[PDB]
């Protein structure tokens, strides 16, 4: 062996992507800094039914609980904020939400097993355009939830 030690010290060069202290409230900026065109809100929930979130676009945590139901059984439908988004797609990765008429797009996505961050993307905002911005503020900041 005789390897040689490398950074981590204070540098987080070495994302462990998980049980990792990030700073928290980033996410949003991370996307919408690219999603000026179409701001998406950004609410994180915990399996322990919990929510950990800043965006006051969405009430997540008015029901932490069940937000996380839908999915927990695969069931496509809540509403939060006066706004029902069901996903008419259940996989066992994530769930894309869209309403019938396109008032409240909410992106499923599983970072880790009891981990998964969500955004939503105004109307205006396409699929292909949010689904890739909340990949930068869902898999990347995974471990500080």
């Amino acid at each position: 062996g005789m390897a040689g030690y490398n950074l981590g010290t204070e540098w987080i060069s070495l994302r462990s992507k998980l049980e990792m202290s990030d700073p928290v409230m980033e996410a949003y900026t991370q996307a919408y800094e690219a999603s000026n065109q179409m701001v998406q809100a950004f609410g994180v929930i915990k399996a322990d039914g919990s929510v950990l979130w800043q965006s006051n676009n969405w009430d997540l945590s008015a029901d932490a609980q069940q937000l996380i139901s839908a999915v927990n059984n695969q069931s496509a439908s809540v509403k939060q904020n006066d706004v029902k988004y069901s996903t008419i797609r259940t996989s066992p990765e994530s769930l894309v939400a869209r309403n019938v008429q396109g008032n409240g797009t909410l992106i499923l996505a599983r970072i880790e097993d009891d981990k998964w961050v969500v955004a939503w993307a105004s109307a205006d905002a396409a699929p292909d355009s949010v689904y890739v911005d909340i990949d930068r503020a869902a898999k990347a900041l995974k471990g500080k939830i």
